[PDB]
C-alpha cells in the first residue's frame, strides 16, 4: 500500500467509506513579519493562508497572482476534486482575509511569540471551536492548518507542557532553523513564566498560535459524537493532539482521532515526527506516499528533497482519499497538468 | 393543524424526517440609516442583525445587551433549534457591525443606497458564492432565513424591476407599513439605474437590491439541484428571492424542491399580499406556521397578533419544520417565556 501506518488501531478501516468535512484552520503570526522563524518566503508570507484556501475552495488563488516548490495546497485540491470532497474554511488571524466565503472565529492575528504575547484569549478561541464543531455534520473531519511559522509555536506548546521537543519539530522548507526557533519559543516562555503551575491555555496565551484552541474544540466536538477526525498536518497537529488531551484526555481515549500527514514529514531527517507523539500517546500517526520521485515537474520532486513537505491539510486528505481507491498517482498527475495555469 | 399550506403540493412529506441545516443570511441598508423605510428601532439597527443570529447560535446577544417596540423572532429561531437541536451556521453579507459568534463572512460591505440604485455592484458574483457554498454545505434539507432591516422595501423594488404587480403587497417589520415611501424609493433607484426589460436580473439586484438575496437564491439553486428539499424561510423578502430564484435558473423552481416557509402573521397580513405576489411567480408551496400568540403570557409576544415584527431570522420557516417534526406547537411560546427574564 501507498500508506504508512503507525499503530494503525483499526483507524484505516473507520474511515472507509465514511463521509468526509474537510476544513482548514488558518492564522498568522506577528513574529514572522520581522523574525525568519517561517520557510515560507517573505514577499508572500501575509498572503499565503487565504491563497492557499482559496486555491482548494475556489480552484486558484485570488489573494495572490498564483498560488504560493509549490503549495500544498496543489495536493489539497487535487483530492477536492478527485474524490469530491466537500470543504469549509475557517480564519483564526490570517493577515490578509480569504476571498472566498470563510468562517471567521478571530479576526485579529496570532502575537509575537518572542514577547509571550501569542494570543489572550486560547480558551475562548477553544469554545468557539466546539461549538462551531457542534453545528458541524459528517461522518468524519479531516481538518488541517494553514499558519506559517506554525511549527515554531507548536515547539513552544509542546515545550511549554513540558514535553521534550528540541530539534523534533519540522519545518515548511529545507532549512529548520532550530536554534531560532528555540530562542524565539523560551524568550516568551519566560516573559510569559510559564510553568509547570500553567494550563494548556496560559500556554497557548504564551507561544500558541490561535489554529491550535480552534482545531481542538472542532476535534473534540466531533470525537465526542464518537466521529473520527484526521488531524490533517505533521508537527503542529502533534501539539493540536498535545493540546487535544490537557483539554480531555477521555475523548483521546476513544481511539478516534489520529494525525494524518506525508510521507515527507514522517521520514524527515531534520525533525521526529513520530517521537514526539510518543511522549504523547498510543495514537495512530498516518502518512501519504505520493511517489514525486517520479514526478515530471521538479517542484514537485522537490518535495522529496525537504522543500515544503505538508500544509493545508495536504497529507491527512490524501491518507483519506487513498483508502478510498484513489490511485495515489493521479494526485501528482492533477498537480502536473493543473500546473501551468495555476503559475 | 398547526400549519396553513397554499398550493402544499406534498412538499410536506419530503421534509418530514430529514435533518437539516439552518442558516441565516443577515445585510444592512445604507438607506435606512436615513430613511425611516424600516420598522427597527433606529438606534439598534445597525446592531441588529448580528445580535439577531449570537442569540439563534450562542444562546445570547453580545454587541448589545439585550436582543433587538417588541422582541425580535430570533427568539422563535432560538426555540426551535434547542427542541429539535437544529444545526446552524449563519452567513453575513452586509451587516454594518459584525457577529461576535463564529460566521461565515461572504461580503463586509453593506448593501448600498436603494435610492440611488446603488445597492450594490457584484449580485451576480453574491449568487456565484452562495451556490459555490451551498456545494460544499451537506445536509438533507435546507432551512434559509434572514434578518435584514428594511429588506421589505428591496424585495419590494426587485418585484418592481423584474415585471411583478407588487405595490402594496410587501409586509413589513412594526405594525406602520409605509407602503408609499417604499415605492417611491425603490421607483428612483430604479430609473436611476436605468432598469427596464432588458434588464438582468443581476441588474435589477444591483439598483435596488440586498446582499442576502442573490446569497441566498445560490444557496437555494444548490441543494435543489441536487434534489434536497429548501425552506425559504421568510415573509415577502424570500419572494422577492422566489422570483430571483426563477430568473436564474427556471427549470430547478420546475423540481418542487423549493418552498417559502413563514408565519401566520405574515400570511394573514392585510397590510401585504403575500400570497398574491407568488402566484405570479409559480405553482409554489407557501406554508405558514400557526404559534397561538394570543394565548401568550407576555404581551410583548402577544403583541404579534397585532403586526409586530411578523417574521424574521428563519422563524416562521423554522418553525414549519419543527411542527412539521411532531414538535408541539405551544413549545415554543412556553420556551420563549422561560427565558424571556435572561435575555430582558
Ligand atoms: C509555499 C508554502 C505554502 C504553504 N502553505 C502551508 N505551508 C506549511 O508550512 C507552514 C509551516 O512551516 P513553517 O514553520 O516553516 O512556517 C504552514 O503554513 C504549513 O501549512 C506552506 C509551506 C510553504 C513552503
Ligand atoms: O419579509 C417579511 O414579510 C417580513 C415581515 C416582518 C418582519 N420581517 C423582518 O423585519 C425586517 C424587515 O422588515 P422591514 O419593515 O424592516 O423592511 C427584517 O429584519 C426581517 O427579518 C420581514
Ligand atoms: O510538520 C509540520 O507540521 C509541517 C511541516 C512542513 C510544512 N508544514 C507543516
Amino acid at each position: 500500500m501507498s500508506i504508512i501506518a503507525i499503530n494503525e488501531n483499526g483507524f484505516l478501516d473507520k474511515i472507509k467509506g465514511r463521509n468526509p468535512l474537510f476544513t482548514c484552520v488558518i492564522s498568522s503570526i506577528e513574529t514572522t513579519l520581522s523574525i525568519p522563524i517561517s520557510g515560507v518566503h517573505r514577499d508572500v508570507i501575509k498572503y499565503t493562508p487565504s491563497a492557499d484556501v482559496e486555491l482548494v475552495f475556489y480552484g486558484k488563488s485570488l489573494t495572490l497572482k498564483t498560488p504560493p516548490s509549490p503549495t500544498p495546497a496543489t495536493i489539497t485540491r487535487a483530492c477536492v476534486e478527485l474524490k469530491n470532497i466537500k470543504n469549509l474554511h475557517i480564519d483564526a488571524g490570517a493577515f490578509v482575509k480569504p476571498k472566498i466565503p470563510f468562517i471567521e472565529i478571530d479576526e485579529k492575528p496570532t502575537g509575537r511569540i518572542e514577547e509571550g504575547k501569542a494570543m489572550n484569549n486560547s480558551k475562548e478561541l477553544y469554545m468557539k471551536g466546539y461549538l462551531l464543531g457542534k453545528n458541524l455534520d459528517a461522518e468524519l473531519l479531516i481538518v488541517g492548518e494553514s499558519v506559517p511559522g506554525g511549527t515554531t509555536t507548536a515547539l513552544g506548546v509542546l515545550l511549554g507542557l513540558g514535553y521534550d521537543a528540541e530539534g523534533k519539530v519540522s519545518s515548511g522548507s529545507i532549512n529548520n532553523p532550530h536554534e531560532l526557533k528555540i530562542k524565539v519559543v523560551r524568550e516568551g516562555l519566560k516573559k510569559a513564566g510559564i510553568n509547570e503551575k500553567s494550563s494548556v491555555f496560559d500556554v497557548l496565551n504564551a507561544v500558541g498560535d490561535k489554529m491550535m484552541p480552534v482545531v481542538a474544540g472542532l476535534a473534540i466536538s466531533f470525537a465526542e459524537r464518537n466521529k473520527p477526525v484526521i488531524l490533517a498536518g505533521g508537527t503542529q497537529m502533534s501539539a493540536v493532539l498535545a493540546v487535544i488531551k490537557e483539554i480531555n484526555k477521555k475523548v483521546l481515549d476513544k481511539n478516534l482521532i489520529a494525525i494524518g500527514t506525508t510521507e515527507f514529514v514522517l521520514n524527515d531527517k531534520k525533525g521526529d515526527l513520530k517521537g514526539i507523539v510518543e511522549q504523547i500517546g498510543n495514537v495512530p500517526v498516518l502518512a501519504s506516499k505520493f511517489y514525486f520521485e517520479k514526478a515530471k515537474i521538479e517542484g514537485l520532486k522537490n518535495y522529496c528533497k525537504g522543500s515544503v513537505k505538508e500544509g493545508v491539510g495536504a497529507g491527512g486528505i490524501a491518507v483519506y482519499s487513498i483508502v478510498n481507491d484513489l490511485e495515489p498517482t493521479k494526485i501528482r498527475e492533477f498537480i502536473e497538468n493543473k500546473f501551468y495555469e495555476w503559475y
